[PDB]
């Protein structure tokens, strides 16, 4: 049965290398278009795009599951999803115009929406309810994503610094090619036919509610574009707010529709937690160029620390996460305390300015290290804490709320990140990180 | 100046990826053609080819230097060299016929002949005689090579086992396209014009001796093919002997032409040392499938140990190789003793058969570990020991004799390897490894 684990290892390594390779250098590329004059956008808005790009991928992740579970196959969803992503990178590498370089994002939103959630669904299917076994392959899949994400800026950064951003994006598109090249030819001799639509693939009972969302949400969203365009003109950063509004509306509408007092601070904490994870790929990435020298090594290589620490903390955290259980909700409170404490290390050097020689990059190393301590205290238990409270409030669209925290955390960043880019108003951005420790201590109480 | 180091790092990272990657699975691929009936060759001859493939690459390495130093540029030699390798891997990926899958070898012989020696010449070139600096970049180059070599089986073997050999090879073919894609566009902004023929690019003084070798060696070799064909027919493994004869003749003719009693055992020791390094990619690779189980993990992943140990031994060997100098030729004697002692670990389990459960793969792990201890005692000092004895016997074609030891060591294996493949006559192959310790103790005396 777990042979396809090693096909899916290649598929997600070769996908995530694509996604986290280009993601690392994309902000710096937008900066470069902006300097060339090809992209008529502010560096604060360019850095905001970076946050939306994450929320729309994570919003489309929800849609990708139910597209593949009720209309098209899980195998073809990952294939076409991956081939859209593969072409999305080709848009950056081959086309040069900022207009084409926006279409890139649209493909990587749709593509990753389909791929990432279904390729994960396909790991669970390797194991036909092999109770013990089933978790191991899911942990070995997690490795392929960390190996994949870690090794991406090491190659892709070295690529755009040594040769063009276009070669780098071409190398990232190459990467995705391998995900597919393996997957298709490796899936045929592995993939148990989840190549068709599983439960529920209904015909007359689903024709009505499917075509309702085509003329209610899609046509309703198209009307809001015409309202905002006739209001004035093509408002460039107000479309970002529209996307931030939709990313906050969907969970809030599902929160008010279904309805609890204990889950609100857990949901806000989760949303506030992922606002630091994706902020490390933007604000801290800006900072890595701003108040950090790189005389010989690239700046993109700071993005490879996020996975480096995950794949190193996990084994040390496995044995630590065993003895304390003798001496679940407590773990969630410790996580946001580490997220806020780690962000506090940016105001400290920023105010003190106590450095000399080459004593500086490690202040960013320690922040990552301390952010990943927060991930280890929330990513494994957050799945079970949401499932433990679901039977009381009916498990239907409650399990989806945990995955959607990353979409609202990065939709917060859309508008939050803009404050850091002020450059002079930078110390107050890390001062807001104290609020995370204050809001984190409220969970320690409960 | 050292920016191009980071282009040449990724060039040789992505070349050694292509080369050492496919090399790992190629024996198992020939076995597969043989089983399918596409390749009419014995597994002993199929395994012999594997050894010639190494000697002809290393023979063409000598030719590649003087082609690029006297007729064409070092940059274009590295470029076109890699393009042949890139075509070469498409031969295995795209064509399916064993005839076409032989043409593969011809391209990777020519290609690696040009690329590998000039890309190394191009690292030294970066540093315009930057005395201290010059060695560091050469050590950072060595890393890319080990990183490149290590990571290839981990991706290519997982690809050949999960999906087709053509995909696995297709992967190597992408791997080389990266080599160039980056190198050409890296080069353009990093390469100080060594894009033309350096000293000696003579015109009338070189037209005569160049066209002499076209009608003396090349036409003389073409006559030997017609002699061997008319003798009987297309002798399949006697062409291997012809190639073994040429690989032993060139250094022996240069040994008798120029002429010493102290260098013969150092040369034989070097030739006998590399006969164990390349034998690990064939005999031990056969063994990894024969008396070693692989229930979950691939067999090609044993080839990734060779570099793994090099990149781990180097730092531990750096501090060890400092204090002993207070308490050069001695180091050469310790190296061949570790080569022979490490090969002795194959007869031990082969005769004793003392194993149970999953207690077995580590007997192959320790042999590699102990072979690389021998590499660390010979690869760094062998360059200086040959150069220390060169001014006494004139430094002209004496410096080339050290690089040619790998060509004669793998040309010995051509005929040596055939004895292991007997399967029943296997314990005597590791018994010959005692002879290396006996011949190694003769150097301890001197």
């Amino acid at each position: 049965q777990p042979l396809g684990l090693s096909t899916l290892f290649m598929t997600e390594m070769w996908e995530r290398f694509s996604y986290y390779g280009m993601r690392a250098i994309l902000l710096y590329y937008m900066w470069f278009l902006i300097s060339t004059g090809d992209l008529h956008i502010t560096r604060a808005t360019a850095a905001s795009i970076m946050a939306i790009y994450a929320s729309m991928v994570y919003l489309s992740g929800t849609i990708g599951g139910f597209v593949a579970d009720r209309i098209i196959g899980a195998r073809p969803a990952v294939f076409w999803g991956g081939v859209l992503i593969m072409l999305g990178h080709i848009v950056l590498a081959l086309p040069f115009g900022a207009s084409a370089l926006f279409g890139s994002i649209i493909l990587i939103i749709i593509g990753t929406g389909f791929l990432k959630p279904n390729v994960s669904t396909l790991v669970g299917t390797l194991y036909d309810e092999h109770d013990r076994r089933r978790d191991a392959g899911f942990s070995i899949f997690v490795f392929g994503i960390n190996l994949g994400a870690f090794i991406a800026p090491l190659i892709v950064g070295a690529a755009q610094e040594a040769a063009g951003y276009h070669v780098a994006f071409s190398l990232a598109a190459i990467g995705m090619f391998i995900g597919l090249l393996v997957y298709y030819f490796g899936g045929k001799k592995t993939l148990d036919p989840h190549y068709l639509r599983p439960t529920d693939p209904l015909a007359p009972e689903e024709v009505k509610p499917l075509l309702v969302k085509v003329s209610l949400a899609v046509a309703g969203f198209i009307a809001i574009i015409v309202v905002m365009n006739l209001v004035g003109w093509n408002s460039l950063p107000a479309y970002i707010n529209l996307l931030t509004i939709v990313a906050i509306a969907i969970p809030v509408f599902y929160f008010a529709w279904m309805i609890v007092v204990s889950y609100i601070p857990l949901f806000i904490a989760a949303v506030l937690f992922w606002a630091i994870e994706e902020q490390g790929s933007v604000v801290l990435a800006t900072f890595a160029a701003e108040r950090v020298d790189s005389s010989w090594f690239p700046v993109s290589w700071f993005q490879s620390l996020n996975p480096l620490f995950i794949m190193l903390y996990t084994p040390f955290f496995a044995w630590l996460w065993t003895a304390w259980k003798k001496n679940s909700p407590t773990k969630f409170a410790v996580g946001l305390m580490f997220a806020g404490l780690s962000f506090l290390l940016m105001a400290i050097p920023g105010a003190l300015y106590g450095t000399s020689g080459k004593v500086s990059p490690l202040w960013l190393v320690g922040s990552w290290a301390l952010v990943i301590l927060g991930e280890m205290l929330i990513s494994p238990v957050g799945l079970s804490v949401t499932t433990k409270l679901a039977p009381k409030a009916f498990n239907s669209q409650m399990m989806s709320m945990w995955f959607l925290s990353s979409s609202v955390g990065s939709a917060l960043n859309a508008q939050l990140v803009t404050l850091y880019n002020a450059k002079s108003e930078v110390a107050y951005f890390s001062y807001f990180g104290l609020g995370s420790v204050v809001l984190g201590i409220v969970l320690v109480f409960l």
